[PDB]
């Protein structure tokens, strides 16, 4: 609806920077609005469902199983990994480290998975495959949220990101079991309370992920509809503001708000 573009007009001047949107429509892939589609911006941590969406393909394939433990020492931690730091002396199978990246941002969770599929080049040459030709990731946590002016380096755009989980959710690309087990390890997520959950009404369903890193960045992917089952994937990225932290977050809850009103 036209009227939710008047938010993120107000957004941008509220926050002194850009701010990149897209609604689209799960069943069919139309696209229903969108401001700055194709415009650049850093992904942060919405790489780490596409990196558990590589995962699960070669555990289809028979080359990775969901059981098998990894094992890690404290050379490995580097900042912000909540999960990863408590279980120095047994490890964590593939499946609680898919669970700790998703659901709580952890940062040496992703790192970890990222060496047993091949690293940075491994994951853009899967995305490649699948159809898309302009997210790519290029460095390992905590360096990709960097957020240098004009790098491409850990990019994507708002209708690229937003094709390529409509394809990894419903596709045939990976089985429904699989498909099912990335649903439900963003649905579980516990560390997005402030932005577009804040504005969800009772009985709606989300499954989502958000970022944030320098230089202002903050963003969040979802999938969302009444009546507990999904019908639309909404993506919005930001970059470049010196507000603080709670203010980019109530700009968020906003838009969100307008998106629902208007629904």
């Amino acid at each position: 609806h036209p009227e939710t573009l008047v938010k993120v007009k107000d957004a941008e001047d509220q926050l002194g920077a850009r701010v990149g949107y897209i609604e689209l429509d799960l069943n069919s892939g139309k696209i229903l609005e969108s401001f700055r589609p194709e415009e650049r911006f850093p992904m942060m941590s919405t790489f780490k469902v596409l990196l558990c969406g590589a995962v699960l393909s070669r555990i289809d394939a028979g080359q990775e199983q969901l059981g098998r433990r990894i094992h890690y020492s404290q050379n490995d931690l580097v900042e912000y990994s909540p999960v990863t730091e408590k279980h120095l002396t047994d490890g964590m199978t593939v499946r609680e480290l898919c669970s700790a990246a998703i659901t709580m941002s952890d940062n040496t969770a992703a790192n970890l998975l990222l060496t047993t599929i091949g690293g940075p080049k491994e994951l853009t040459a899967f995305l490649h495959n699948m159809g898309d030709h302009v997210t790519r990731l290029d460095r390992w946590e905590p360096e990709l949220n960097e957020a240098i002016p004009n790098d491409e380096r850990d990019t994507t755009m708002p209708v690229a990101m937003a094709t390529t989980l409509r394809k990894l959710l419903t596709g045939e690309l990976l089985t429904l079991a699989s498909r099912q087990q990335l649903i439900d390890w963003m649905e579980a997520d516990k560390v997005a309370g402030p932005l577009l959950r804040s504005a969800l009404p009772a009985g709606w369903f989300i499954a989502d992920k958000s970022g944030a890193g320098e230089r202002g960045s903050r963003g969040i992917i979802a999938a969302l509809g009444p009546d507990g089952k999904p019908s639309r994937i909404v993506v919005i990225y930001t970059t470049g503001s010196q507000a603080t932290m709670d203010e980019r977050n109530r700009q968020i809850a906003e838009i969100g708000a307008s998106l629902i009103k208007h629904w």
